[PDB]
Formats: structure tokens, sequence, C-alpha cells
């Protein structure tokens, strides 16, 4: 229910033992990336999406329209976890993808029992959403193993960011208040994987990695925006 | 607007007649809906409607709810297609394949808004599965007038919930709109009914009562179960 | 306060020792009576009075004026008892009505003392109201004595019934949730008059019998309906 | 409308040039008003004009008071026919006879929409009572013009209580029609003044203070103790 | 914040040790001026003002215009206490007026540092106040001494009054129900004055001091009808 | 009531005349200034006094003493305008400086008359309001003369920025509505003002400008974040 694709301390074994989740240094690659991309961030923001969200008056048509799209997502992105690890070269890399795959196959029973969601092929994803999924399996099958936790961040620290922002905007009582609590807090998740990232920042062009950051980023911001769009 | 009505353009060849006024007091339609009208009342006692009107109803559950729907009407249009395909005469064949083709054009709201693809892409809850497999059950082993009676229930009640609802349900309320799709006077309901009128000698009509029955209470089931997440 | 007209424990002595306030069984001419009205039920739901009173916004004028047309009919109710007992059948039935009377002279209490209505002549009832209670005063004065258990039941199974069913509708901090309170719970007046009625089921006319209680069915319709016409 | 002036179709006779303009400052009326000031702010106070203002009061409150008026009404209009019958000035029999019949018209509600018979069918609470029985008391044993002085209170508290809490309570509130009803320009108090003002040097304005003091601590405990149930 | 021009016990020295806070006796000038202009209180109470606080909905920008022109009032309210003790012949009435001083001094200091005002010179007072706060210098710098304790009674009493009337009408979660908190209960410093003010009745004419009085009454009047008119 | 700085096209004479108000180019020293600090920005979304806004419960008091000290921000910023003028390096410059000022002078007239605030010498302004006016006095009567408009630029587009965010998160009918009426809207304002300073860029440090822009930015933060610690 609340949605993280962390790995849990349980599953912190192997060459993953010593992988930390505290808040990366101020000179990181994940720094770099998002706040490279914060004015798309701030027009999540202004999405009708996330104004209903703060109100409380978010269409449930509109709110479960996109979930059935995020099940769909969630579904690719753990193959795609999955592809990774398989392509990975390094033994490290491979371990964080798998253990990152079965974070999805956890969060994902959501989409399973209570959404009632078998799989991907059961679902006609909107265009946005499909062609942000395509990139994403572009990124895991065809480029180099560090870039898979560039274009996978977005999706991690986005949320949180948002939650943590409409927290003071979302009154307690209000219906859509869930959405703050399921999603916010301490992004740990997104944390752990940019202390990931930043043990391969060497291996990268980093030109590239902001190239393919920013792309996913804007994918979230077409999805938010076409989702009140019934 | 949630309708399975076969419309005027439609109402063509044997269906030419078939006329969509409210079947007289003394029709089987009648005779079925107030012989499980205490079901009815137990439905506006969940804690689905009560949320649909409060407003208050959990998005998750409207939304899950919604996906299993897509499923049943999916199956709904199926079933139609089957008892069109091994009617008796050739009214109730044109007849179910009109109400076939009115679920697919429903049916584009699952498809284009929900974003679902198919039933066999879908997980049912077991009132649902279990909802859905009666009725295929019906449309594939017990004569033709039957199909009348088991999709009557999904027709008529969620119209009659809707107009029940209407003045308990504020015109700003975050749910409202859900009065507003299926409110309104149930003409495809009473198109069905006045139809099955027609078969009425050639049925069973205490079978009639059980198969209306289950499959209302199915309906109480399901909405019963919607809010349990 | 709580509207009851039950006879209690302590006044379940003589030939009314032994009569229980369970729940009907469903082959009692009770369920059988209620059953064939519950359309009429249903639209007892749809006024604008037990809308109002879901809301918190029926019109308080509307509230009263009907509260002292019921205090008309029930100081006339216990009146109809005490006829009913005067031309009892047989003991068990008079010593049922006395009870009964008694049940209404105790509630009555609310009419005299909260509501300041001395007597029913000191009263000018709406036409509905007036109808009803003449009703219900043939039934007593001139059918045979059974037949009152049956154009009682109404008044006495309805109205928690429908407190039952508003009280998920209406807001525990409501203006008329007190309405739900005093009127929802098991109906066991209605369930004890059923048990008593079933006992001289085979001394009446079940068509007859169906016949009253929707005439007094039909009559709490109207009075509900005709309430918020001012 | 809440108002018991006398109608000018009625301001016949003696009455033909009675008006209903504001008393001038140094009236009796204003003496008497300005003199139980505190008492009316008290009013305010009560919990009673809070559940008005807030859309809050308990309809059982709001009824149960009511029926209580509408005994008061009756018993007042009986007050004016006994102060019409021992009156020998004839002005003020015609004053007193047309109160009299603006109150009839007034009490239709009480006989109509209240479904109140009369007096004697009703069970006043004591503070009622003890204030219809000293209005009495003033009319049938004091000086004619000691009834203007009694009966001032009821026709001119209530429109100033309308008045004041008109700002206070939304329109879109439960009781705002409280407001509406009984609020605007006090014409028939202002006409009864007027009438007052012309027996002023016929009566002790001791006496009239205190009548008029004890009326209004009457309204006082009244609207206090409505709302104890 | 709590608005109290009193003088505390710990500044009762002196020829003030015996000055009591007592509601005043019944027959006092006090109550004579109070129940004099009652109907001056209550068109305060007719304000779009007190509507609004009682509402919670009075424009912001009326409550802080407002409360600069307070700031100015009881800048000079201070300076008229020093005034009235520099012209006191009689030393009570000396130590008194030196004392008020001191307790508007202490209450000042929430204009000058929550509202950021430094002296009356620095701000532009609107009419109603400049002629009110005019007329206070006068009394205080050209009439007998006690007529100080007169015209300075409606600003200690009314306030107070003001908020306990409005208390029942101003829910306890609305947004300007500090107004109430911060104004309301025991008027201490009014009854100090009243009490102090009883001393010297026979010294001044109450003709005069009803004058005085109801300007003042009349000056609140004006000053809070114009607040609300920007 | 509306918050605007800009100079209105009847004032546009002189060298002014074919100065324009459309939205600078994105390669503009405008756009470049603005998006360095859109970290601070959205912190300034994240203080109590703008979710006070939104939510329609921004104490009063916290409304009205910022209100105070925005007037002496105001009053000083008209002079520094007046400075700049005086010490303008050219013709333009010295004209879009008196007009700026002239500007000032007219919104200021809210400060005088509403808030009956006379000049900045009565108020005691809080430390950050203080230094953040100490700063661009400082910019005014020390720089070269295109850095005041680097320096006031905060000032003119953080505003309606704000205004413009908050618009869908603020409902019409609440109590601080009428703040995004006032300041939201085109900023002509600071467009203005950009498209001024593009033609100086040339003649200026564009990482000063930075320098100069972010602490300006940064001031708008302190003096938020402090205005609601009373
Ligand atoms: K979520
Ligand atoms: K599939
Ligand atoms: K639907
Ligand atoms: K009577
Ligand atoms: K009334
Ligand atoms: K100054
Ligand atoms: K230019």
């Amino acid at each position: 229910r609340k949605r993280t694709f962390a790995i849990p301390a349980s599953r912190l074994t192997g060459r993953l033992t010593t992988l930390k989740s505290d808040v990366p240094a101020a000179d990181s690659l994940f720094w770099k990336l998002w706040n490279g991309s914060l004015d798309t961030a701030v027009q999540v923001l202004q999405t009708d999406y996330f104004k209903g969200i703060a109100a409380g008056t978010l269409d449930p048509n509109a709110y479960g329209s996109l979930m059935v799209q995020d099940g769909y997502y969630c579904f690719r992105g753990r193959d795609d976890y999955a592809t990774a690890a398989t392509c990975a070269q390094d033994e490290t890399l491979r371990e964080f993808f798998k253990a990152k795959a079965k974070s999805y196959d956890e969060y994902n029973e959501t989409y399973h029992q209570t959404w009632h969601l078998r799989e991907a092929s059961g679902l006609i994803p909107g265009t946005d959403i499909k062609d942000y999924a395509d990139y994403e399996a572009y990124v895991a099958g065809s480029l180099a193993s560090p870039y898979m936790c560039v274009v996978m961040l977005p999706c991690e620290y986005l949320w949180p960011w948002i939650a943590n922002f409409l927290d003071g905007y979302t009154p307690t009582n209000s219906l859509y208040r869930f959405w703050i609590e399921w999603n916010g807090g301490t992004p740990n998740g997104a944390y752990q994987m940019g202390n990931m990232l930043e043990q391969y920042r060497d291996k990268i062009d980093e030109d590239k990695a902001v190239e393919i950051f920013n792309t996913a980023m804007n994918y979230e911001l077409k999805v938010f925006t076409s989702s009140t769009i019934l």
C-alpha cells in the first residue's frame, strides 16, 4: 500500500550489504539530475490532477483510469529491471536490479489484488504511458547498466516530492489525503538508487544521463497532464 | 450514460415494433422485480451506496469495482452473442444480437477511459466471477427467454438505485455523476421486459423467479464486497 | 423520548405472560403483510420529509407541524385500543389491547409535556392524519378484534424500519440525527404484536388483512408526503 | 409575516388618523423601550437566539415554543377583546377591537399550519402561563391605556431581535425564515406607541415602566426556558 | 496580547494601595454612564466589523488597517494619561494617571513589536480616530481631572463587553476567535477606573460626564463603522 | 487594488517610447536569472504564509504585520529608484528609473490611505525586511545602474508567479482569495524591466547579476518565512 520500491534491509545481502539509503551528497549526480528538471516538477504541481488531489475534487474516474495505467507501467518496470539484471556485466548491478525487480513484484500485488489487473497485456495503455514504458524498456535493453538507475529515478523521487510538497496544502480530512500518506515521507528508495548510481558515475556520460532523466521527467508530466482529459 | 437499450435506429426487422414503455402491472417484469425488492433495499444499505450519497466513497473502492464491472460487461456481451447464436427463434436471435451490439457500444468506456483490453486480462473478484459464470450458464444451458430474466437486474437495478439516491446526493458532491449516468427512465430494462412478456407462456415462472433472485443477490454480494479492500 | 409502544416485561402478566418479542417467523402473517407493502415503504423514503431528515435540512416548521398531528394520532390511537379492549372477542386480546393502551399513555406524555398538547380535541388535524385516525377508529369499533393488530402494525414497524435504513445516511452530528436515535433499533413492539396476531391468523381473512394493512401504509405515505407542503 | 398592526383598511372611525410612523424621541414608547434595553440584550444571549443565528436550534425546542406561542396569542386576542369591553373611552374601544381582529388574522397560522384548535387544548409551560395571566390581569383590572403598555414588548421585541440578528444569520441557514418573518419595520409597535402617547397624561408613568419591564422580563424567561427540554 | 490597561497589583502602591477592581455598585456613576449609552453599544454590534468577526469573514485588510489606527490611538492615549498626571492637582489622581500611562506603555509593545509601528507621528490617522484622539487630548488637558476617567472608560469597557456578547456567536474554530479571547473576560480595568471615578463623583457635573462619555461612545461607533469602508 | 509597478503606456514617453512588456526571449538574462533561483521560489511556496493564503487560515495578525513591513519596503524602494535615476549613467535609464519611482508612488497610496502609514521612518522594520531594503539601497547607490533592474526584479516577478501558482489551489470563496486577484495575471512590470535590462546585458557582469538576484530572492524567502513567527 505504501508506495515504495526500496530494497528493504532484509534483502541488502551479498554485494548490496553496504548499500545506503541516506540522502545523497550535494555534489552527487542524483541532485544534479533532479535540480536540472525542477521546472518540470513544478509543472506537475500545476496539473489538474494535483490541484484535484489537494482540493479533494479529483474526478474518481480520472484517479482510477490513471491507476490502471500505472499498473501497466509497474508491470513493465518490473520486467525492465529483470532485463537490466540479465544485461548487467557488473555483479553488483545484477544483484541490485534483481532486488529492484523483487521490490516491484511486492508493490505490484496492489495492482493484481486491489485493482484486479492480471498483466500488462490485459491493459490498453494511453499513448503517454506506452511511450514512457517503451522508453524505459529501451534503456534497460540497449544502454549501459547505470543508465537504468537514471531513467527509473523520476518515478521513485518525483512522487514523494509531490506528496511532501502537497502535504501542507491537502487537508487531513479530505478525500484524497491518502495520496499524501501513501507517497510522502522520506524517499529512501530514490536515495538508495542515487547512492548506487554514484558508484558508477565515472562509467557514464553525464550529459547523456541528463537527457535520459529529463526525458523520463517529461513523460511524468505528460502522463499527469493527460490523466484528467477523459 | 449507462444504457444497454437497443436504440431506435437498430429496431429493425423482427424488432421493429418492440416498445420501451413501462411494462403492464401484471407483467412478468414487475412480478420479478417486486419479489426481490427486499434485496434491492439491502443494496441501498451497502457502504458503497452510503458512500456515493455522502461523496465519501473511497476512490480505490470505486475504481476497483469499475474494473470488475468491465470484466462483467465484456463477458455479458459474449453471453448475448452466445444466446443469439443458439436462439430459439429469429426474433430472439435478432434481439440478443442487438443487445450484444449495445454492450459493445457501452464497453468502449472500459476500453478507452479505463484502459481495459479484455476479460482475460483481469482477475475478477469471487463474487463478480460467480455472477458472470451464472449468466454464462443461463445463456448456454437454459432456454432463450431465461437470458432476458437473468440480465434484467443489472439493467433495472442501477437506474432504480440512481433514481432513489438522486434526492439524497447533493448536486455538488463528488459522486453526483453516478446519479446522472445511471438515472432517468430505465428504457433498456422496460424494452427487455416487453420482449420477455412475449415469451412468458414458453417459460416456467417459478424458475424465472429463482434466476432473477439469484442475479439480484449477486448484485448485492458484489456491492457489499466492493468496499472490503 | 424513545418511540416505542411495546408492552414491557413488567406488564406481561396474566394471559400475556408468554407473549414474545422475537422476530416473527418467515411464514408469518406479519412478514406477508410487510413484504406486500414494501414498495410503499420505499416511497416513504422518497418523501421530502425524509430527504430533509437525512440532509439535516427539514424545515423545522414541517417537523413541528407534523409532530402536533402525530400527537393527535397517538391520543386517538390510545382511545382505539381502549375501544378494541371493550369490544374484544376474548380475554387474551382484551388484556393485550388494555396493555397497548397503557403503552400509548406512557409514550403520550411526550405530547403533553414536551409539546404542550392537552388532548386530541384541542388540535385541528390535517386531512390525511384525520382520515388515517378515522380508519383506525373504524377498524377498532366495527371489525373483528385481530384486525386491530393489523391496522396498527404499520406505525409500529415502519418508523424503526425508516430509522434503521436512514441511519447510515444521516451524519451523527446533523440536526435531525435524533430522529434516528429515537426511532431506530430493534422493532420489538412490532414483533410483539406480530407474534400476538399470528395466534389469531386462522380467525381472520388474510385478503382483508392485506387490504387493511396496505390502507394504513398508504396513509403513512400520504401523511409524510403532505407534511412538507405548508 | 408576524404582524399585529391594524391595516389601513381597518383604520376607520376614530382610528382614521392613527399613524404608524416612528414615535418621537420624547415619547413614552421610547422611554419604556430604553429602560428595558438590558433585558433585550439578555434575550439575544439566550441559547434560543444563538441557535437561530447558528442554524443549530433544536427543532424540538423551536416547535415546543411555537405551540406555547399559539397559546399566548390565542389568549392575547381574548385580552384585547376584554380590554375593548372594559374601555369606557371610545377610541380605545375601537383600537382594542381592531387589535383583536389583527390577532385573529395572525392566529390562522396556529390553527392551520400548527393544527392548534384553542388555548384550552394546550398545556402551557409555567413561564408562558404566568406571562399570559399577567396580560389578562392588566386587560381586565387596570386602566385601559396600560393594555398598550403590557402588549408592546411582544410587538416590538421580536422585530428588534430579528433586525439585530439579520446580519448574524446566513441567508442559507435553516432558521433564516425567522428573520424574514419577524424583521422589517415594526409598524404595529409604532402604531400602538402612537396610540399610547395620546393617553400618556391619563396614566402613571412609573406604573407603566413597571408593567412594561415585567412583560419584558417574561419574554426573557420564556426564551430562556424554551431550550431546557 | 491580552488587551488590558488595568493597573496590576504590583503597581497599586502609595495612594493606590486600596484601589479595588470589583464590579462598581449599581448606583455608581460607572453604571449610570454605561446604561445611558447602551443603545450605542448595540449599534457597535450591528457594524459590518463585528458581523465579520463573528462570521470569521472580516476582510483581513479591514482588520489590519483598523489595528494600525488603534496603535495611533493608544500611543496618544498614553500621552493623554501623562498629560492628565501633569494637570492633576490631587495626588491620588496624579498617581492613578501615571500608573495608567505605564499600563498603556506595556500594552503598546504589541504595536511596536508585532505591528512594527514606531510612534503616532508615523501614522496617518483616519478622520474618526483622529477626532476621537483629539477629543481625549482636549479632556485631558483642558477639563478637570476626574473627567479623564469618564472619557477613557468606553474604550476599556466596550471592547470586553462586545467580546463577551459575541463569545456565544463566534465559533471556537473560526478565524477571528482570537478577538474574543484577547478582549473578553472580566473587565477589571474598567471596573478599577470606575471605582476611582466614584471617589470624585461629588467633584464633577454628572450631566457633563454623561455628555463626555456619550461623545466617546459615539466615536467608538464611528470608528468601527468606518473601519470596513476601504 | 492591483499590485503593479509597471510603467503605464501614458508614461512611456521620450527614450521609453519603444519599451515593451512582452515576455522576454528564452535566452534573455531575465529568464537566466529566474531559472537559476527556482528552488528558492519553490521554498517560498512551502512557507506557512502561503499555505495559510491557500487554505484561508493565515493569521490576520501575520497578514497585517507583514503588510506594514511591505509598506516600509515599498517606501524605501521608491527612494531607491529616485537614487538610481539621480546617478544614472545615461538618459534612458534615468528616465526609466524616474518612471519606476512614479509607479511606486502610485502603488504606495495604498499604504498611506488604506494602511495609514505615513513614511518609512515611522515604522520599525523587522530584521529581514530591513536587511533586504538596505541591500537594495546599496545596489542603487553603489553599483552600476543596470544592477538596479536586477535586484528589483524578484519582488516584481515572484509575487505574480506565486499568485498564478496558487490560483488553482485557492478557492474563489476563501478569505485570502483577494491576494491571488491582486497579484496574479500577466507580470507586465517584470517583463518590462527584463526587456530594459536586456539592453544593458553587455554592460554588466552576469555572474554578479546572478549573485545580486539570488540574494534578493533569498531575502524574499526569509521575509515570508519570518512573517508567521509572531
Ligand atoms: K498511490
Ligand atoms: K490478456
Ligand atoms: K457507472
Ligand atoms: K379542547
Ligand atoms: K415566529
Ligand atoms: K515619523
Ligand atoms: K527602450
